[PDB]
RNA sequence: AUGAGGUGGCAAGAAAUGGGCUACAUUUUCUACCCCAGAAAACUACGAUAGCCCUUAUGAAACUUAAGGGUCGAAGGUGGAUUUAGC
């Protein structure tokens, strides 16, 4: 277990949990991740039977920014960004665990590039004219939006 | 006039056959990218460089030649005997 980390709280994560792996509980991947983990990670969740993510510089950078967050303030947005493969997304979703185990309401878009390309039924919208609406990407995100939220919905 | 010049015209396909091109698809089709992607995937799929219509290019002259677009969506579902090429 020199690879694995006992705390398995994305709160109480620190530099001297870096490079290890926590692990993520069966139910927070049904409600937390019912998308966004990457393909290939899908993969390794079914084949290992678990799903165990890494404690990585910059998710806890992150982290440590979104801890102290001032809500007051107006909203901040912060980039993850990095050469391809380099861990952005798994990056973003170790972050997307932690505020999710703090009551914090999840607006989640795994892939926005899914809305901008190979739409079969883009038809025209009634409320505005002048835009188009995708019911197929948009019924598809209402049911993982509703899983992730069910309890404050 | 078996010589010279001018005008217009033929150069087609019942059929057979040689060579080639494109296919019959999933190691595929489309898009992005030029290789860590998303979709498509059987009667709105794959599949025409064919047919029909239009535009454009060249030209004095274009149903005729070429290019592009639209429309159209066929045979073909990997091919018997025989046979070609490659160290
Ligand atoms: N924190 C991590 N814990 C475990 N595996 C990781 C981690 N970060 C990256 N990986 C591995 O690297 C792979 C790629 O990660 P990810 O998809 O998050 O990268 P990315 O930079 O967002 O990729 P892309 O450029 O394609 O968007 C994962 O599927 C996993 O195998
Ligand atoms: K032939
Ligand atoms: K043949
Ligand atoms: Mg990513
Ligand atoms: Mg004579
Ligand atoms: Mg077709
Ligand atoms: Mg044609
Ligand atoms: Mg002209």
């Amino acid at each position: 277990a020199i690879s694995r980390t006992n705390e398995n709280d994305p709160a109480k994560h620190g530099d001297q949990h870096e490079g290890q792996h926590y692990n993520i509980s069966p139910q927070d991947l049904e409600t937390v991740f019912p998308h966004g983990l990457p393909p290939r990670f899908v993969m390794q969740v079914k084949t290992f039977s678990e799903a165990c993510l890494m404690v990585r510089k910059p998710a806890l950078e992150l982290l440590h920014y979104l801890k102290n967050t001032s809500f007051a303030y107006p909203a901040i947005r912060y980039l993850l960004y990095g050469e391809k493969g380099t861990g952005k997304t798994l990056s973003l979703c170790h972050v997307i665990h932690f505020c999710a185990k703090q009551d914090w309401l999840i607006l989640h878009i795994p892939d926005a590039h899914l809305w901008v390309k190979n739409c079969r039924d883009l038809l025209q919208s009634s409320y505005n004219k002048q835009r188009f609406d995708q019911p197929l990407e948009a019924s598809t995100w209402l049911k993982n939006f509703k899983t992730t939220n069910e309890r404050f919905l």
